[PDB]
């Protein structure tokens, strides 16, 4: 699940829209599923700059939090 | 990584807040990193519910996107 899911966390905070659907093409999300995806990229191109590498600089420390 | 995130992955769809925030609170998110962790909350209880556990239900299908 790594690798099959990086195409959207660009998509999603380096992306804009196209590459973030397209990009779950290979996912083949549901009907509204998908729907809801497609609002996640929207949500992203509606913030400032610094909420955009932050969530993106953000979701590591939560995820990937270095340090123990 | 896949344990620690999961207590976000719900304190983000199924939270409202306090526990997205302070699921965050073990990972100790950077100072502005934090902030769009926030908004990240107030975006998932923007939406309606089907949106809801769509992207909770479509984060599965783009991620563990079960077949091949
Ligand atoms: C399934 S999706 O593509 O619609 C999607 C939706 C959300 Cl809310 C996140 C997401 C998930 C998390 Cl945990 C955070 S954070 C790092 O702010 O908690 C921010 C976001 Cl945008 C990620 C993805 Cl890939």
């Amino acid at each position: 699940i790594c690798p099959g899911f990086l195409q959207v966390l660009e998509a999603l905070l380096l992306g804009s829209e196209s590459n973030y659907e397209a990009a779950l093409k290979p996912f083949n999300p549901a009907s509204d599923l998908q729907n809801a995806g497609t609002q996640l990229k929207r949500l992203v191109d509606t913030l400032p700059q610094e909420t955009r590498i932050n969530i993106v600089k953000l979701t590591e420390k939560i995820l990937t939090s270095p340090l123990c």
